[PDB]
């Protein structure tokens, strides 16, 4: 058995190595230690010290330098006996404090053990290197097992969610949190792989094609939705909720993807060191010379949208190679050969639109002297060059019921051109998801397991509207964890009259959430929207109004003294300064009508569908104004959060080791901040101090059959039939508790103590067969 075979890859890559005789001598020692700060200023840098003596209220130890210090037993972060070092579930630690938790993760990390349980949820520290722990062999390991039977792994928590989906007939969800680069996407891929395995149909015609397409749906989304940012080479620039559908029996019947917040502005601009979306680079370097000449494509350096960051390649990634994988993925999912060609003739078109150079004419209006880029764009898009030109520089609008042609200056024509580009890309991205959904969505499933893979918390030198929406979302997800771990848990105990004194874990980011999406009084997004439909509003009137409402009034808001165009929001993961530039236009997300008219007449099927299809080219309208981006998003997110509330949540906390994307470099300061703001320790405390399991009094006749005074499934008094199979083995009485309608178990009695009554190999058929047929 791989599990019990100390030579298996499983025991080599998922278990803690056997300590040697020298480590044993240290393990059996009587000496005690404490975690302390050598430099009181650097509170996250710890060293180990031996406790040499104690008072009734203090400990005295010895600093690595031989120095001696005294601390109060209450302010002491004691070090757990080393037999705990590497423990797979930290809720089992004797001492639960920051240095102790970080240490255990470190010990496991140093051995390439990136997974560790922290009570009910899983913690994943990004290794930044490959570890052979995701093979089909590994999958077949964890298929069918108890979480406490196998080692910590993303597969394990995946199986658990899967078993719970069946045993309870309830929909589940895998919520994977983490700042940018932490490992959310990578783990998301494993959840799907595992589920498409243990639940897929026998790999065959359709029987193994559905789950094959499900897996190929993501490589597509990645080429168009991911890009290199300063924090992650493969950063997801869009959020994703993936539903894995199962039939009544329990088999995969399909899936659907719901995307959120594509960072459209990236197509036309990238900070020094960033890249545009991967797809642009894969095309230029992976297309045939004929395709290259058919789309008038050159090198990345010959396009404004690709030669501004100073970076066109990623260390260890062959864009030419990835292009093959994307195409190959499009084939499998079901994209026609024409569609694909269209898909690249919009991508190629976008690059050309970027090269259009507008210039100041004789007046203030713009003019296009060199039309090489313009004609090339029109060419591949299949639209009239003359019409697009006029639409770009001279769009028509209404003025008091009068059609008057505009003549935009250089700056404005440039923006309109960018506006067109972003609309094309965003719509194209939406189309792909739609196309992909139709292929995977073809069955009325009953249960589903939702996998959430959002853009993680991020901070850059310059943070704009996009970052606010991203961080607001991560703030909601964190509060979703706070809710289901501390609030809902304690309201249960409350109504359950189990005798619990309320605990305040100090984890609540509702103030910050309100400050952003509040309506009454109005939060940032509200004020933003208000300004967006104000005729005379400007980025200046917006920042001023925001300061007016929150400066020195909201505790999570800050009007900086060093700038007049930024405001700081204090998030769970830290304070972020936001630059207000362009927020109004970004919120309104305008696009000249002429531009759309121009493209509605494209000779290309994909292009026309992006401009004629209501569910893609249309915008929900609020009265005389279109719905803003802030409002649309808030709406979308609230919906998602509404869906998760109807599922049984399984949490996975991804942790980034450092900020350099380097392996074997676990920085304590970087890791502890995350452990604190994620509420990892409070989540462990709530489990050790509480009662997770809670069966109803009625259905309490489940695994409890005659293991006491004879009492089968039946009893006519429930409160009574309950303390009945328990007292036999005289289980500790304050190791559980009785509630108004349920029975709670501390630190999991069902597993800790109940190991004889259940999980036995005796008590079913051996306690009753001694005199089977032979009695005289
Ligand atoms: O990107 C857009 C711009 Cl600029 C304007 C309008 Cl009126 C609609 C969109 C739009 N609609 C839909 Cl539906 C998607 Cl998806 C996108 Cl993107
Ligand atoms: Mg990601």
């Amino acid at each position: 058995n791989p599990i019990h075979d100390r030579t298996s890859d499983y025991h080599k890559y998922l278990k803690v190595k056997q300590g040697d005789s020298d480590l044993f001598k240290l393990t059996v020692s009587d000496k005690r230690y404490i975690w302390y700060n050598p430099d009181p200023k650097e509170r996250d840098s710890y060293e180990c010290g031996e406790i040499v003596s104690e008072t009734s209220d203090s400990f005295t130890f010895k600093t690595v330098d031989g120095q001696d210090r005294q601390v109060k037993k209450d302010d002491a972060n004691q070090r757990n006996p080393i037999k705990f070092d590497g423990v797979e579930d930290m809720s089992e630690l004797s001492y639960l404090n920051e240095p102790a938790v970080f240490h255990n993760l470190r010990v496991r990390y140093n051995q390439d053990l990136i997974y560790t349980y922290s009570g009910l949820f899983l913690v994943a520290v990004n290794p930044f290197k490959r570890i052979p722990i995701y093979t089909q062999e590994m999958v077949d390991i964890f298929k069918g097992r108890r979480r406490n039977e196998v080692a910590p792994h993303i597969f394990a928590i995946s199986d658990v969610a899967y078993r719970s989906m069946l045993d309870d007939r309830q929909n589940q969800s895998l919520l994977i949190t983490g700042e940018s680069g932490a490992g959310k996407t990578e783990n998301t891929k494993k959840v799907i792989q595992y589920l498409a395995s243990v639940a897929g149909r026998n790999q065959a015609n359709g029987s193994g094609v559905l789950e094959q397409q499900i897996l190929q749906a993501n490589p597509i989304l990645e080429a168009f939705g991911n890009a290199k940012t300063t924090r992650n080479n493969n950063s997801s620039r869009f959020g994703k909720f993936i539903e894995i559908q199962f039939n009544s029996a329990g088999f995969i019947s399909g899936a659907s993807i719901q995307s959120y917040l594509l960072e459209k502005s990236r197509v036309v601009f990238q900070s020094e060191t960033e890249r545009n979306y991967h797809i642009f680079y894969q095309l230029l370097a992976g297309a045939t010379a004929e395709e290259k000449k058919a789309l008038h494509l050159a090198g990345p350096e010959s396009f404004n949208y690709l030669n501004q960051s100073g970076c066109v390649d990623i260390k260890g990634v062959s864009d030419s190679e990835e292009f093959k994988i994307t195409r190959q993925a499009m084939d499998i999912v079901g994209f026609s050969q024409e569609e694909q060609m269209s898909i690249f003739k919009i991508i190629a078109g976008i690059l050309h639109l970027g090269n259009i150079k507008f210039e100041k004419g004789a007046g203030e209006g713009a003019v296009l002297k060199d039309k090489t880029a313009l004609n090339a764009a029109s060419t591949v898009f299949g639209v009239n060059p003359s019409v697009l030109e006029k639409a770009l520089m001279e769009p028509r609008i209404l003025a008091g019921r009068d059609l008057v042609a505009q003549h935009l200056n250089v700056e404005k024509s440039s923006s309109s051109r960018d506006a067109l580009v972003k609309a094309l890309y965003g719509r194209l991205f939406l189309w792909l998801v739609k196309k992909i959904n139709n292929v995977l969505c073809q069955e009325r499933k009953a249960y589903f397991i939702g996998v959430l893979d959002i853009s993680g918390f991020e901070i850059f030198k310059v943070n704009s509207f996009e970052q606010l929406c991203i961080n607001y979302t991560n703030e909601k997800l964190q509060q979703f964890f706070n809710h289901h771990m501390f609030k809902l848990e304690q309201e249960e105990y409350l109504k359950e009259k189990i005798n619990w004194t309320f605990i305040d874990f100090g984890l609540d980011s509702q103030a910050t959430i309100d400050l952003i999406d509040g309506r009454q009084p109005p939060g940032i997004l509200a004020l933003l929207d208000e300004q967006s439909v104000f005729p005379n509003a400007t980025d200046n009137t917006l920042i001023t109004k925001l300061h007016s409402h929150f400066s020195k009034k909201n505790a999570k808001y800050e009007e900086p003294r060093f700038s007049k165009t930024e405001f700081g929001v204090t998030h769970y993961a830290g304070q972020v300064m936001y630059e207000i530039q362009d927020w109004l236009e970004k919120n309104k997300d305008p696009l000249q009508q002429d531009l759309e008219l121009c493209f509605k007449d494209s000779s290309d099927n994909v292009v026309t569908k992006l401009f004629n299809d209501p569910n893609i080219a249309s915008r929900a309208k609020k009265g005389a104004n279109f719905i803003t981006v802030a409002a649309q998003y808030k709406e979308q997110l609230a919906s998602l959060m509404a869906t998760l509330e109807t599922t049984n949540p399984h949490f996975v906390r991804c942790i980034i080791p450092n900020n350099k994307q380097l392996p074997a470099k676990l920085e304590d300061k970087v890791v502890l901040d995350q452990l604190r703001c994620n509420g990892v320790l409070e989540g462990i405390r709530i489990t050790r101090k509480g009662f997770p399991n809670r069966i109803i009094y009625a259905d309490f006749v489940k695994r409890y059959y005659l293991l006491a005074p004879n009492v089968p499934r039946d009893a006519e008094d429930s409160q009574k039939a309950t303390d009945a199979v328990l007292k036999h083995l005289n289980i500790d009485p304050e190791q559980y508790r009785f509630g108004i309608t349920k029975i709670f178990f501390r630190a999991g009695q069902l597993a800790r103590i109940e190991e004889a009554r259940e999980q036995r190999l005796e008590s079913n058929e051996p306690p009753m067969d001694f005199d089977d047929d032979i009695p005289f």
